[PDB]
């Protein structure tokens, strides 16, 4: 197959596929010549590290007497070259003998089995590469234990029949990222994904999970190492134009480094980085000089494994010692820039030169290679101890450990369950997937150099139930580089009491607009979807803090206008009592004998009842009070006006007393008949002003109250007209002139109150009316009596 | 598999066709030895296609102009629609090249018993063909598929030898979108198969729909494994839509349960978009079911031209077939016996009707024929190649006996030839063909009653977008026997007069018709908003346009106007009668009794008052509204002052000067305030939307109150001066009539003020006049009438 290979032949052969070259040189064949295979022109240090890890694991299983004794494990490692075709060719190389045996018309070669039967293949890294290799291998039922290919597409086992892997699936990684976002109560986070089969499925699963967990995705940008600098700067700009301070990065370190450089140039030190496993264990991004730019990064990393003497084994790389692996020779030349360019001697010191794969603090992928190799070796050991009555096949059938076939190793690897050298339990299911415990780490400085120290800040345990898989000690984690405070990640602040969240079209539900509740609608609890409207009995303050009270409004005994009205009423009652006492004392004085004694007594009584009816419209209104406040005025003042009228009728020239009685009787019958027809009541009219409520009175019929007020006005007009005819004539101590003057006062008041009844309607209606009915009373009882007092005291 | 279709020749062609349609219904638990299992459901049409390939090979052999004296061999493997089976066959094809390429494997010392195959025909499974090309692309061995059509197969970062003889599904989806767009429909429901054919097609159709504003109601997936509940849900969502045009992108077996369910529920009359998969399938198209699903339009491949193909099909025989083992199986399953009862194999299939024998068109077989002839033409291109002249580096090309696949691939990627019918066929470097899709609609034949597929148009890819599709709509019979294009918009176009408003919850193509508000007009059908009329006009009930709002003010010609004109002319007649009586008599005793000049002034003021009544008439003007109130003031104050100076001298040339002084003070106040704030005319629209009123507004309301109060006060003074003096007779008892006339004036004022208030409306300019005239009609009557009564 490929010219470069690592081959050693023993009794058992394991497939080998790792990318030792960093990149294949892209090339399009002109088709004018015979087929040409594209070639890699780069070199990968970590791929060589993983290859060395596989070789050391195989050698250590060979040396260990307890595991697989009396056996030799050979290897055939072919560089992936990051190419599907190269891996397919290498896989073909692996399957030579069983393919020849299983293909008709090829048995005629009479082959002597020149290729030992490869049992299983370690690799490969490329996910689609792994898919194709599994497609080809499942035809022969030869197991493939991948170490770096992780994708939910690899979980489809209708095309795969021998697929197994030793790397956590991307579904778990995306779900763990979603769990990290959900745990810290964030909903506004940016997402960046790699433009490959590793980042795109991850971000798709992340979005699908965020749909369930009510998590929003501000932006979904794809970056790589081939993206233009303009694209990277555009990503940086939309990051700055983003409210989210938490950025979930699901990509590789090489894919992220240009963006990291651009952000470092622009000094954005407020973004929280969620790190995928690919770039959480890379030294291309972990730059302490850049730490303050990207400090506080949270990431998933594989726990360090136990590989004794791995660094010493790496120091044993030598083109002379290593003859079964040619790749090392290449790694030699690039270190010294010689080609045996000057000639290499093969003895130059290498301990004083550092390359990325030599330096490590923890092992993540080499550990996966080690575990996969040991899983294969443990299946081989289960075959080694197989007995006629032991094994996973019926009839208790086993196979020779020296002639082991892959169609038996496949069953052993599917039902395998053992313990690691550290003590970790390793098992497999019907899916054949191995998922480990991701370690959640943050970035810290060192108080001696300042180097980035990966402090374990939590663990994600896949063996636990979902909802408890994540554990994070928030105390250790730094935020914004070194600060100790959970950063705020929401599209909008939580609307406090008095502000509701209003759904806004064109934005996801996580981003809400806070809206002030209308007055009269209360929001007691913070973060309420709507504003609860207060009951009509009360009303809401602007703070909307649990609406408490409202404003009742009506005339009261205690208030400035109320005090003035009370004083005026008591003065009027005092004058009325003065007149009554003067009348009581004198019985046969000439001036009293001049007018009719009974009629004057009736007039005084009607004036008293009028002053009382003035007081009758006071205090908080009641149904009967509003039912009678107008009839009281009507009847009382009509009685008084009719008494004055019958004085004037006899003046002009016991009929007069009966006339007063008949008039007041007709009015009172009308009043009671209409009162039974439609009684006035009291209404608590809220719809006048929201803040203040008025409890007023409403009549049975407006026109019928107009009838009574017009009746009183008409009787007053008749009295005034009669006195006006008699104004000049002096009779009964010139009573007629005072009658005219008093009727003038009453008619003036009746004209005057109505503009004040209308203009200053407000609350003071119940006020103004009284200050009318009293004052008009204060007129009459004064005038028609004052003169008679002035001479008789 | 253990059965193969192999014939040996100088050149070997690869064959991958599904002889069986199903797959093994059991996957082992691997508790026993693991081994491949066999597909269990046969496919007659796959064997038919294999026979078509064999017939094409035989035709090439018989033709003396294409590859003479060169036998074309074949190695055809049954697919089972299985990925691994095709992978094993591909391995079989690439044995020698791989072994030579493999290191430490050439020690097998193979004599190269079977030469490497140059090209592979097949396969049907698109996902299968994916891995097939993945493996073949390693060695650059051309693979010309015939039934695998998918845009996912158009990738060229992995497919490096892939070619196909079936047009890409992108063209099919775009053509479906073009059918929807051409017939002007926006609401269509889409059903797709749960496989590698329906799903990419519906995805591409959805992608194309956004560009062409096509809207998709529902996207449902159906398959042969779907329960009856799923199919019934699909039927319900079909019935729950206004769309009669159904975009169906599915295979026949997947669609058949849905077809049976719809036939059961009797939904008569619909439009179906038929994919190539079910363009003419006998599992769907049946004469009995025509009335249920009549009016179907679908895409099909062009009819092929393969003479003798039916004869070769009639020539199949298990004893006469030595290079095709599967034919034996074809003889068994048809007759339900093995070569249960046994058969010798001496039967005949010509007289027995089976789906294999029956056919009316050639779509897949034509693709197989075209692929085989394309490979043959590439071989002939190698045949004509020279070592110093060719399409290669330095003209290097090996002998025809030493044919290599990579030489075949270069010729195939640049092929441009003509068919037996003469049609031009060319390929590209994308592995795609540029074939044309014909459009077929279902018609009944009154000769038999069978369904006849009439070619109603074509979708040609040799033209740019917007012109590729060509349909003769006249031929098409719609749902049932209807000749009218069915309606398939989301909702009817909002008629001019009502607007279309956006609603969220359904695609923006679907709109809500809302009646335009009054004051805004909709002059165009389908407008997102209602155009507001200019404030000079107002919209009619139909809201079609706004042509007339209303013009409102007192006019000479109207019932109240006629009454007012009659009353005014009567008043002017009485005034002229008084004036003439005054003119005639000069020294009569009654005129000498009162001051002659003062009475003349009173008559003049009454005339000016009647004129001022007329002054508030017709359409208002700036100066007219500027003076209509001062005119009343000045004139009636002059009259009232003349009566007042009569009364003042009665009670006991000062009186005339007093009138002049009073009217002068009023007129100076009037002019000073008139220069301060002139009244004008306002065309108040905000009183009622339909009708606009042109009224007058003063400079200051309180200032007009001043003048009216001045007039009322002078009237009160006159009434008082004549009130107590009512009894005293002087100057023919003038005082009594003075009191009576002042009463009339005051009554009229208190009478029109509530009339001015209540019936405001239009009749303000009416009511005021019927006041100012009637009050005038009072005074000029009273203070004069008595004097006429005795003197005539
Ligand atoms: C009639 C009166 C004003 C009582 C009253 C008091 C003192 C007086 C003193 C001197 C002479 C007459 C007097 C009359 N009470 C009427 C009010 O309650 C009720 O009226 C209304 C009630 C409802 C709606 C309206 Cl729009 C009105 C009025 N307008
Ligand atoms: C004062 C007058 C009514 C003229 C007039 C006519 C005839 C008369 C006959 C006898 C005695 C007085 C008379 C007065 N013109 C007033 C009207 O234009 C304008 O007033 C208003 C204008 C605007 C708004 C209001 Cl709310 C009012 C009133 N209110």
């Amino acid at each position: 197959g490929p010219d470069q290979r690592a081959q050693k032949k023993g009794d058992i052969i394991l497939g080998g596929l790792f990318p030792i070259h960093f990149g294949v040189a892209a090339k399009d064949q002109d088709l004018k010549s015979r087929p040409e295979s594209v070639e890699c022109i780069r070199y990968n240090f970590r791929g060589f590290r993983w290859l060395q890890a596989m070789i050391f694991a195989i050698e250590e299983i060979n040396s260990s007497p307890a595991l697989l004794p009396n056996l030799t494990l050979g290897y055939r490692i072919f560089d992936t070259c990051n190419t599907v075709s190269k891996a397919l060719e290498a896989t073909l190389s692996f399957v030579a003998q069983n393919k020849i045996d299983s293909l008709n018309l090829d048995e005629f070669c009479n082959c002597s089995e020149h290729i030992p039967s490869t049992i299983a293949v370690v690799g490969a890294t490329g996910s689609g590469v792994s898919t194709a290799v599994a497609n080809l291998l499942g035809l022969f039922y030869i197991p493939q234990v991948s170490y770096a290919s992780s994708s939910r597409l690899l979980s489809n086992k209708n095309q795969f029949k021998s697929f197994l892997r030793t790397i956590p699936n991307d579904e778990h990684q995306a779900t763990a990222m979603a769990d990290i976002i959900e745990y810290f109560r964030w909903n506004w986070v940016g997402t960046i994904a790699a433009d490959d089969d590793y980042g795109r499925p991850g971000i798709e699963k992340f979005r699908e999970e965020a749909e369930e967990r009510d998590i929003c995705i501000d932006f979904s940008e794809l970056i790589s190492q081939y993206s233009d600098e303009e694209e990277i700067q555009h990503v940086v700009e939309v990051i700055q134009n983003s409210t989210a301070k938490v950025i979930v990065v699901f990509s590789s370190g090489p894919d992220l480094e240009p963006l990291i450089k651009e952000i470092v140039r622009r000094n954005i030190t407020g973004k929280i980085w969620l790190a995928s496993e690919a770039w959480a264990s890379s030294s291309l991004i972990a730059m302490p000089q850049y730490f303050h730019v990207v400090g506080g990064t949270i990431g998933f990393a594989l726990k360090a494994g136990q590989i004794p003497g791995f660094r010493e084994f790496l120091k044993k790389v030598h083109p002379r010692k290593s003859v079964h692996n040619g790749f090392a020779k290449e790694f030699w030349e690039e270190t010294f820039n010689c080609h045996l360019r000057p000639l290499c001697t093969g003895d130059e010191n290498i301990s004083s030169v550092e390359t990325p794969y030599i330096d490590y603090t923890h092992l993540r992928i080499s550990y996966n290679v080690y575990l996969a190799v040991y899983s294969i070796a443990h299946a081989l050991q289960d075959i080694y101890t197989c007995l006629p009555g032991r094994g996973l096949f019926t009839n208790g059938s086993c196979a020779d450990i020296k002639k082991v076939e892959a169609w038996q190793v496949l069953k052993h690897l599917r039902h395998l369950n053992f313990t690691n050298n550290m003590g970790e339990q390793v098992t497999f299911d019907e899916c054949g997937d191995l998922v480990g415990n991701y370690s959640i780490i943050n970035w810290h400085l060192s108080p001696e150099d300042g180097s980035i120290v990966f402090k374990e800040v939590g663990y994600y345990n896949v063996y636990a139930k979902k909802g408890e898989r994540l554990f994070i000690n928030e105390e250790k984690i730094l935020w914004s580089g070194f600060s100790r405070e959970v950063p705020f990640s929401n599209c909008s602040r939580d609307c406090l009491a008095g502000t509701r969240k209003g759904i806004i079209e064109g934005e996801p539900t996580c981003c809400f607009e806070c809206v002030e509740c209308p007055d009269g609608e209360y929001s007691d609890e913070t973060d309420a979807s709507a504003c609860n409207k207060c009951p009509d009995d009360f009303w809401s303050n602007e703070n909307h803090t649990s609406c408490i009270a409202k404003e009742i409004e009506f005339l009261s005994w205690t208030e400035p206008f109320g005090i003035a009205l009370t004083l005026f009423a008591v003065l009027g009652i005092f004058l009325t009592a003065f007149v009554l006492g003067v009348f009581i004392k004198f019985r046969n004085t000439p001036i009293v004998k001049a007018t009719n004694r009974e009629l004057s007594y009736l007039l005084l009584f009607s004036l008293l009842c009028c002053f009382s009816s003035s007081l009758f419209f006071i205090g908080e209104p009641q149904d009967w009070t509003c039912r009678l406040r107008q009839p009281a005025f009507g009847i009382s003042f009509v009685l008084c006006i009719s008494c004055i009228l019958v004085k004037t009728n006899r003046v002009l020239l016991n009929l007069q007393f009966l006339l007063v009685f008949l008039c007041t009787f007709m009015q009172i019958v009308i009043c009671v008949i209409w009162l039974y027809t439609a009684p006035p009541s009291s209404y608590r009219n809220q719809e006048l002003e929201d803040e203040i409520i008025f409890i007023t009175c409403h009549e049975g019929s407006l026109m019928a109250l107009g009838f009574l007020i017009g009746y009183t006005c008409l009787l007053a007009a008749i009295c005034f007209f009669f006195a006006f005819k008699s104004r000049k004539l002096p009779e009964n101590f010139n009573e007629a002139k005072f009658i005219t003057f008093s009727m003038l006062i009453f008619f003036i008041v009746w004209i005057s109150f109505i503009p004040a009844y209308a203009s200053t309607y407000g609350k003071f209606v119940s006020a103004v009316e009284v200050i009318a009915i009293l004052a008009a009373s204060f007129g009459l009882l004064a005038c028609i009596f004052f003169n008679k007092i002035y001479i008789i005291l």
